[PDB]
Formats: structure tokens, C-alpha cells, sequence
């Protein structure tokens, strides 16, 4: 019931203001045997950020050869095992610091960036399109607005892949019905249409207590069926689908119980969720890390796989 199950890779997205910043030093790609590895665990889906700086460094203005060399490069490592590839641009609704919406950078800029990859990955059904990562400080109808316009550019190009459309607000499924942050990502979000029907509503959910996955702390071992309900909850009343572009939970008896009634939540909701993707693996994380999958030089699993793999291979 389940379609999509994985990690992000983390990697490409380091060092976010180096531009065009050093490969191998500032950001990297992940390496052929990290998809093998993952895809050994049961995990058909691979989240793949990169830097809006990085593929085109100038707005409106072609794509780095180089930069989309790499992104393809591990379009074919996912395609060699069986894996999707959600291209996340994962950049906060910013470029070069400045917000989407700024005279700066106008929303008809992610248009034409998302224009640029479609264009490039239409023709590969194991491509998904992650429009924006955690979009912020741009309200829900404006953020609204950049997502419809930059749908419509996918769709021009004659692009049939699944877009994943976040919120505002970091996108929190917690946070998809309230107000704190002005206007709902529920109600803004209510007018989007996608010609080509296949859109995907991207919430991202933490544990902790601000949900921001800052602390390595589960607040309950029920917390996150309590915070997915009131997006689950509009998705099926509005017949959309979700997936959970990022999640984690720290090596604990808490935090365990916490994601194995997590998981277990989004099998039973699998009418409305398409899948989801864990943060994080890939190999630059520090040993201090609370959220990495990324097996150990020696090879061993880390806390957490034992428990996503049991839920990825059961999908």
C-alpha cells in the first residue's frame, strides 16, 4: 500500500552560501554503494538535496553542466537499483540568502528553474520533483502562488512525474491547519490544480517538543500520530495525497516506540500517504549525529535501521 520508502541522502546541500563552493570540500555527492546499501534495506526511494546556487548560477540564466552531470550521475546509481530519485531543491524559498517573493528573486525564477529540470528529467519515470525544501518567511497564499506557477512551468514542458508541493511554515504537517504563521498551508494550499494530476502534498514532521528535530528527544511515544492527523485528516477529506519528505527520531526507548507507532500510522493511512523518506543518511555526518543511517565504516547498521527496515521492506 505504501509506494515510496527511503532516506535523503545529505550532502550536495552543505555549506549553503559557497557558491559556487568545492567539490569534495564544501558539498558532495553520495557514492553508487550508498544507494546499493539502502536499496539492500528495503528502500525503493532515495531524497536527493542539491543547491539551487549550485544548478544554476543565475536566475532565469541555463544550468550548470557540471552540477547536472552529478545529479544525473545519481539518477543512475537510483535507476541501476530500482530506486526513485526526488530531486529536492533545498533552499528555504531563498537564493543566495534573498526569499522568493524579494524583487531579487520573483516566484517566475523557480518557474524557470523547474522548467530547466523538467525539461532535463521528464523522460525518467524514477525522477519525483521536490519543488522546494521547507519553504519560510513567505506567507502560504504568496508561497502558494510561486508553487501553482512553478507547476504550470512542469506541466508546459510536457513533464508527467509526481511533484511534491510543500507549504510554508517549514512545511510541518503538525502546523498544516494553524495559524501561528499566518494564513493555513490547509487553506492557502486548497486552490492548487495540477493539470497533469500527479501532485503530493510534502510535509516534513520531527518529534521533539518545537518539531524543529533540534533535540534528540521524542516528546511522547505517541507524538507522531497526534501530529500527523490534522494533514492526514485534510488530505483524505480533499482527496490529495502526502508523503513524508523528512522525519527522524533519536536512538532511545521513547524515540523507538515513538517511530515504530509512526510507521505503523502511515501503513494505516496509506489511502492518503504515498510514502516517506528519512532524515538522514549520506556520508558526512559527524559521529554525534542523532538522526544518521549511514552505515559505519565497519559496515554495521546504525540504532534506527533495525526498525525502517522492517517498515521499508514490509511496503
Amino acid at each position: 500500500m505504501l509506494k515510496y520508502v527511503g532516506v535523503n541522502l545529505s550532502g550536495a546541500e552543505f555549506n549553503s552560501r559557497k557558491k559556487p563552493g568545492t567539490l569534495f570540500k564544501d558539498y558532495t555527492y553520495p557514492a553508487a554503494s550508498d544507494f546499493s546499501y539502502f536499496a539492500g534495506k528495503g528502500m525503493n526511494t532515495i531524497r536527493l538535496p542539491f543547491l539551487w546556487e549550485r544548478v544554476q548560477p543565475e536566475l532565469n540564466g541555463p544550468l550548470d553542466q557540471a552540477q547536472l552531470g552529478l545529479i544525473k550521475k545519481s539518477l543512475e546509481a537510483a535507476k541501476a537499483n530500482k530506486q526513485y530519485l526526488i530531486l529536492d531543491l533545498h533552499n528555504y524559498a531563498t537564493y543566495s540568502g534573498k526569499r522568493i517573493g524579494t524583487s531579487d528573486v520573483p516566484a517566475g525564477a523557480l518557474a524557470d528553474l523547474w522548467r530547466r529540470l523538467a525539461l532535463e528529467f521528464k523522460d525518467d519515470k524514477a525522477v519525483i520533483f521536490g519543488l522546494m525544501n521547507e519553504p519560510n518567511g513567505i506567507s502560504a497564499p504568496d508561497w502558494a502562488n510561486a508553487a501553482q506557477g512553478t507547476i504550470t512551468a512542469i506541466r508546459k514542458t510536457g513533464a508527467k512525474n509526481l511533484i511534491l508541493v510543500p507549504g510554508t511554515a517549514y512545511t510541518g504537517a503538525w502546523s498544516w491547519r494553524s495559524t501561528s504563521y499566518g494564513v493555513s498551508n490547509a487553506k492557502a494550499l486548497e486552490i492548487l490544480k495540477d493539470p497533469g494530476n500527479n501532485l503530493a502534498f510534502e510535509a516534513h514532521q520531527y518529534l521533539d517538543k518545537d518539531a524543529s528535530g533540534t533535540k534528540p528527544v521524542c516528546t511522547s511515544d505517541s507524538v507522531g500520530q497526534e501530529r500527523l492527523q490534522g494533514f492526514t485528516s485534510w488530505l483524505r477529506e480533499n482527496k490529495q495525497k502526502g508523503f513524508l519528505g523528512e522525519f527522524a527520531t533519536a536512538n532511545n526507548p521513547v524515540c523507538d516506540k515513538a517511530l515504530e507507532g509512526m510507521l505503523t500510522y502511515m501503513e494505516k493511512n496509506s489511502d492518503v500517504w504515498l510514502g516517506w523518506t528519512w532524515w538522514a543518511a549520506g556520508a558526512w555526518w559527524k559521529p554525534d549525529y542523532p538522526f544518521t543511517v549511514q552505515p559505519g565504516k565497519d559496515g554495521s547498521d546504525k540504532p534506527q535501521m533495525a526498525i525502517l527496515s522492517k517498515y521499508a521492506r514490509r511496503a
